[PDB]
């Protein structure tokens, strides 16, 4: 359970992400797909992208990053009370997309790397720690839901 102070560190850096959610999403995808290429294979719609240039030029990939980060943002703003938000997410990711917890760890790593890079003003050690704590809570709760839905994760 995160403290209010920790949630504020998470929300303060997210406020910067919201200045340009599309741009942050693009950097996050490039970071993820380059660090862990296997994660790209899960996207039937984007698995043909061969280079960073192609990824950056993809309007649909950009749009999907907006969708993903906006959904994550809504979860973070709930400050732990995200039961309603996790239900549909866990169901599609467990049953349809089949995304292991390990891949959620990969994207969490990508998110943190991008925030560390773009936002040193609001992503110092304490802020990164709070963001990690928030993402671990997210994955923990998703893992529990995966279990209830019958997916090993
Ligand atoms: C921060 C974690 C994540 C969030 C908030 C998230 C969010 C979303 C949202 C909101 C959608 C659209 C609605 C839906 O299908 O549920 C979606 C679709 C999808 N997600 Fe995720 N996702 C996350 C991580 C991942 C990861 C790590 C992978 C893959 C390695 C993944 C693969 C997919 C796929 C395959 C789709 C469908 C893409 C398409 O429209 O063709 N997601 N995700
Ligand atoms: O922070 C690094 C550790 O990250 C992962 O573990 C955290 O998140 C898991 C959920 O994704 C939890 O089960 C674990 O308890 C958390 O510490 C990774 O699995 C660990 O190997 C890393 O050390």
């Amino acid at each position: 359970v995160l403290s209010e102070g920790e949630w504020q560190l998470v929300l303060h850096v997210w406020a910067k992400v919201e200045a340009d959610v599309a741009g942050h999403g693009q950097d996050i995808w490039i970071r993820l797909f380059k660090s862990h290429p296997e994660t790209l294979e899960k996207f039937d719609r984007f698995k043909h992208l061969k280079t960073e240039a192609e990824m950056k030029a993809s309007e649909d990939l950009k749009k999907h990053g907006v969708t993903v980060l906006t959904a994550l943002g809504a979860i973070l703003k709930k400050k732990g009370h995200h039961e309603a938000e996790l239900k549909p997410l866990a169901q599609s990711h467990a049953t349809k997309h089949k995304i292991p917890i390990k891949y959620l760890e990969f994207i969490s790593e990508a998110i943190i790397h991008v925030l560390h890079s773009r936002h040193p003003g609001n992503f110092g050690a304490d802020a990164q720690g709070a963001m990690n704590k928030a993402l671990e809570l997210f994955r923990k709760d998703i893992a529990a839901k995966y279990k209830e839905l019958g997916y090993q994760g």
